[PDB]
């Protein structure tokens, strides 16, 4: 169950994919913007400065790593006439109706679409990914083997397998990633500091701030603009905190 | 080993009393409400009248009430009654409050502890050990009884950290009160766990769960009598708005 994989966006998060990829043996291929060519010398990896070089690998499977604000750009740039074969796509994007809607709209017909969401990355599964969920949907599967394959990836290293429409993915991820990151970018913004006197609470507060801060705030714009449901858990945080406010008025 | 009576035998007061009781000390409560089935189970004797909890012999008297009634509830103690000089100490949450009042309202000889356990049943439901406790020898003369009592937490394991009321309420303003903010506004949000929880959702998750457990005067006393925390909640609302203003462009 090997697999030629190929990383489109070798950034932040395709890069942590791709160590644990290369642990269980897969034979990596990459593409990104930036030059990552000596990065991928060192681990192995295949690297494509060319989109249109990559889409003529030896590739089983293209795993879209971008930020959600540039797929569409990214996907846009492909010469998708240049696959040599049916090759199914991944996305890992931490909103799923988006990539779902382009993917569809946009890949060649023949090619498989699997939309995936990794609840976790650097900052919360560096020493593995035991008991962290892995979240998919198999949008348009035909190849059943090779579909099988890329989630036994997830599935090998203990991740919580959870299998739902991309819309009731981003529906819970705004109720709960969403606020997440909002409550983690406000600390953030204020800055705030462990004292001589910190409760437990306010403890896993600051490290909440620490592990937010690490990631890109086009992530953080990725997961309010193309999730339709962010817009009214935001204001439902802004509501709640203005009605706890009130309750110290009175 | 200390006599030690518990004004206030509620939800924190049950707590320390348990760690006390552990540790030998004889324990002592009254209370607003009556605890008479609770401390024949736990052992100890409850008084529902103030006057005969206070003509006892006691060694130091715990007041372990809502931040919000420790004026009326030491404004109602018969404190000439004692019969000799008594160590008082707060557990309040906040602390410039409890200084200024017993210093202005208790007797001149008896002394005055005020300290702040960082924790409470939630956090330490399994013990004390590295949980911090804070504490200002406001106006101590017995060294012995202050000495004693101190190490009931240190002891256990505490983080022993001395300081002042005011540098506490500075401190817990921006720590504690925000905490138990965010802690609230989840709670009304009523946040629930998913099936694709990430681990900081499970951990807010968690943290509305303990939030809850506490009362709202609790909370309404960490902001009305702390004078520094109505700018830690400014500062947690213009930062949110801040947030939501690189969202909205
Ligand atoms: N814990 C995590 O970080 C995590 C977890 C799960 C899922 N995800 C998702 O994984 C994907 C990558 O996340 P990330 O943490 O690496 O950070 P990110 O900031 O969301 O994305 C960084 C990647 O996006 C590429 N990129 C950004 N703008 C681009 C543009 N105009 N044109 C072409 N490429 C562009 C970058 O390329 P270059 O590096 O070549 O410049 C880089 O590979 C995102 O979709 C994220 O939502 C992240
Ligand atoms: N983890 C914690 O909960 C924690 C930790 C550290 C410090 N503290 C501080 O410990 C103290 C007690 O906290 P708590 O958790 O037990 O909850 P609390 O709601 O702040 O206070 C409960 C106590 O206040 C008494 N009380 C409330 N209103 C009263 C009134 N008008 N008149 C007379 N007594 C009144 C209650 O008496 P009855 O029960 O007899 O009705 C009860 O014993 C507070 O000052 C708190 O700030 C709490
Ligand atoms: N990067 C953080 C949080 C995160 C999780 C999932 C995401 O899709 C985005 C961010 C982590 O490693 O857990
Ligand atoms: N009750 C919670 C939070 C708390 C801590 C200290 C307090 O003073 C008040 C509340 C706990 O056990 O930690």
């Amino acid at each position: 169950q090997s697999l030629k994989i190929g990383i489109v966006g070798f950034g932040n998060f395709g890069q942590f994919l791709a160590k644990t990829m290369i642990k269980q043996g897969h034979t990596l291929t990459a593409t990104s913007r930036s030059d990552y060519s000596e990065l991928c010398l060192q681990m192995g990896i295949h690297f494509f400065r060319d989109v249109s070089a990559f889409l003529t690998a030896d590739i089983d499977v293209i795993v879209l790593c971008t930020s959600i604000l540039s797929l569409s750009e990214v996907v846009g740039s492909m010469p998708l006439t240049s696959l040599k074969r049916p090759t199914l796509f991944v996305d890992v994007l931490s909103v799923k109706e988006h990539p779902r809607e382009l993917l569809l709209r946009e890949l060649p017909e023949d090619s498989d679409i699997l939309c995936t969401h990794p609840m976790f990355g650097p900052q919360t599964a560096k020493n593995g990914w035991t008991d962290h969920t892995f979240m998919y949907d198999k949008v348009r599967i035909r190849d059943e083997v090779i579909c099988s394959n890329f989630i036994q990836i997830f599935a090998t290293e203990g991740c919580k397998m959870v299998q739902m429409s991309c819309e009731e993915h981003d529906r819970a991820a705004a109720k709960s990633q969403f606020i997440t990151h909002t409550i983690g970018r406000t600390l953030g913004e204020m800055d705030i500091q462990s004292t001589p006197i910190d409760t437990k609470g306010f403890e896993t507060l600051v490290k909440l701030k620490e592990t937010t801060m690490r990631d890109s705030f086009d992530l953080y714009s990725g997961l309010f603009v193309y999730n339709r449901f962010a817009r009214q858990e935001l204001e439902n945080l802004e509501h709640a905190l203005h009605k706890v406010k009130e309750t110290l008025m009175i």
